[PDB]
C-alpha cells in the first residue's frame, strides 16, 4: 500500500480512545499531543466510530469540541482530517465555490484525483450537509471555459476498469491534436474525452499522442504561459493519469518559497495521506533532493508540523 497513515496494531477500545481525548479537552487549553496521538493514528472507521461514540458517551460533537478547543492551521488541518475523506472532500469542494475562498485549481483536483465512488461519496455527504448538490453550486459559481471543463468534471462517474481501447485511444489522440492546434481548447471533444472517458482510456490516448507527435499533451497546451484555462487542461491532464506529479508540485510551490502555503500543503497532506501520500513523497524526493517530512520540518512549527509529520509517515522519532 501507498498510505502514509500509521495505525497501532493493537487497537485500543473506542470508550479508551473516547476517555482519553475527553481528558485532552479538560482545563483551560488542551493537550494537543495527545489529539495527535490518537487521531493522527486512527483510520476512517476508526474516527467514525469515535465520532459516533463520542456523541453517545458525552452528549457532544467532538468536531465541535476540536474547534472550540483549538485554533489556525492546527485546528484546520485535525477537522480537515478527523472527517471521513467524504466529509473532507464535500467541505473542501463547497469552500471552493465560495466567495473567500474559491478555486477552481480544488474543484478539478478533488473531481480527477478521486476514484468514481470517492467522488460519488462527496457528492452524497455534500448532499447531507448542504442540501444542494456540488454540480448545482459549481455551475451557478463558475463561468466560461471554466464552467464547461468543471461542470462535467465533478458530475462523472467514470468506469474504472482497466480495458483500454487502442484503436479509440489512436482516434481519440488525434482529435485532441487537431482540436489544441486549432486553439479550441474548450471544444466539445477536447471537454469529452478528459471528463468521460476512463483514466486508463485517457491514458492510453495520451500515449498515442505522444507517440504520433513527439511530444505529450501539456507542451502544446502551453501558447499563451498567462492563460489560466490552459493551466487547468494540464493540471486536470496530470492529475487523471499523473496524480502524483500533479501533488507533489502542488506541495513544491507550497513548501519551495517564501512562505508555505499552509492551506494547499494541508489539502495534500489530509487527503492523500490514506490514499498514496507515500507515492507523492518519493516523487517529492526525486524532484527536490529532500525528503518530504524533513522539508515540512523546515518549514513548519509546534503541532501543526508535528501532526503533519505524524499524517506523513513519522514514527517516534
Ligand atoms: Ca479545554
Ligand atoms: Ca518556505
Ligand atoms: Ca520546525
Amino acid at each position: 500500500h501507498h498510505a502514509t497513515l500509521t495505525v497501532p496494531t493493537t487497537v485500543p477500545s473506542v470508550s479508551e480512545d473516547c476517555e482519553q481525548l475527553r481528558k485532552a479537552f479538560s482545563g483551560w487549553g488542551t493537550n494537543e499531543g495527545l489529539i495527535i496521538d490518537i487521531l493522527g493514528h486512527r483510520n476512517a472507521e476508526q474516527r467514525n466510530l469515535i465520532r459516533k461514540t463520542y456523541a453517545e458517551t458525552y452528549g457532544e460533537d467532538l468536531l465541535k469540541a476540536l474547534d472550540k478547543e483549538l485554533s489556525n492551521d492546527f485546528e484546520r488541518l485535525v477537522l480537515l482530517w478527523a472527517l471521513d475523506p467524504a466529509e473532507r472532500d464535500a467541505l473542501l469542494a463547497n469552500e471552493a465555490t465560495k466567495r473567500w475562498t474559491s478555486s477552481n485549481q480544488v474543484l478539478m483536483e478533488i473531481a480527477c484525483t478521486r476514484s468514481a465512488n470517492q467522488l460519488l461519496h462527496a457528492r452524497q455527504a455534500y448532499h447531507a450537509r448542504y442540501k444542494k448538490s456540488l454540480e448545482e453550486d459549481v455551475a451557478h459559481h463558475t463561468t466560461g471555459d471554466f464552467h464547461k471543463l468543471l461542470l462535467p468534471l465533478v458530475s462523472s462517474y467514470r468506469y474504472e476498469g482497466e480495458e483500454v481501447n487502442m484503436t479509440l485511444a489512436k482516434t481519440e489522440a488525434k482529435l485532441l491534436h487537431e482540436k489544441i492546434s486549432n486553439k479550441a481548447y474548450s471544444d466539445d471533444d477536447v471537454i469529452r474525452v478528459l471528463a468521460t472517458r476512463s483514466k486508463a482510456q485517457i491514458n492510453a490516448t495520451l500515449n498515442h499522442y505522444k507517440n504520433e507527435y513527439g511530444n505529450d499533451i501539456n507542451k502544446d497546451l502551453k501558447a499563451d504561459p498567462k492563460d489560466e484555462f490552459l493551466a487547468l487542461l494540464r493540471s486536470t491532464v496530470k492529475c487523471l493519469v499523473y496524480p502524483e506529479k500533479y501533488f507533489e508540485k502542488v506541495l513544491r510551490l507550497a513548501i519551495n518559497r517564501r512562505g508555505t502555503d499552509e492551506g494547499a500543503l494541508t489539502r495534500v497532506v489530509c487527503t492523500r495521506a490514506e490514499v498514496d501520500l507515500k507515492v507523492i513523497a518519493d516523487e517529492y524526493q526525486r524532484r527536490n533532493s529532500v525528503p518530504l517530512t524533513r522539508a515540512i520540518v523546515k518549514d513548519t512549527h509546534g503541532d501543526y508540523e508535528k501532526l503533519l509529520l505524524v499524517l506523513a509517515g513519522h514514527v517516534e522519532n
